[PDB]
């Protein structure tokens, strides 16, 4: 249950996709047509994760999935 691991999972809960549909470098506006619940779930997911409450500004450049792994990775370092 590595970083990206749990991450993907959470992300998979934010909407309800699989792994092949939420590939590491998965998209949102092109993948999940960018769902409000997604951008919102990102503010809660991260909040329920490490209480980081991701904004909408940093979420834009973090729309993807892998972006939610590189930012979370910060947990380690």
């Amino acid at each position: 249950s590595t970083i990206e691991e749990r991450v993907k999972k959470i992300i998979g809960q934010q909407l309800g996709v699989k792994q092949e549909e939420v590939t590491n470098n998965a998209s949102f506006v092109e993948d999940l047509g960018a769902d409000s619940l997604d951008t919102v779930e990102l503010v809660m997911a991260l909040e329920e994760e490490f209480d980081t409450e991701i904004p909408d500004e940093e979420a834009e450049k973090i729309t993807t999935v892998q972006a939610a792994i590189d930012y979370i990775n910060g947990h380690q370092a």
